[PDB]
């Protein structure tokens, strides 16, 4: 639904939004979902991931 | 806590994180937050955005 930016975010990489304060923001319903930040066990790399490709133990 | 791969991820960026399926994923507590993919209503852009800079109207 519908959302307010309650700071600003100036984008840091090129699939990230950059939005000032106030704006009105609307979440896409995304087939990837939420993107969490991981640490892989197996091989020790970390980032983003998106948590429809996983799932818990 | 603790996930496991469901499917084979190839980074699409910089900060996204390639795994194969099988691998254990922990998730890093971030200040950011889940990461939405947003449209702004304001702007007309679309992008993923810190869940944690944003709120309810």
């Amino acid at each position: 639904m519908t959302f307010v930016a309650l700071y600003d975010y100036e984008s840091r990489g090129e699939t990230d939004l950059s939005f000032k304060k106030g704006e009105r923001l609307q979440i896409v319903n995304n087939t990837e979902g939420d993107w969490w930040l991981a640490h892989s066990l197996t091989t020790g790399r970390t980032g983003y991931i998106p948590s429809n490709y996983v799932a818990p133990s």
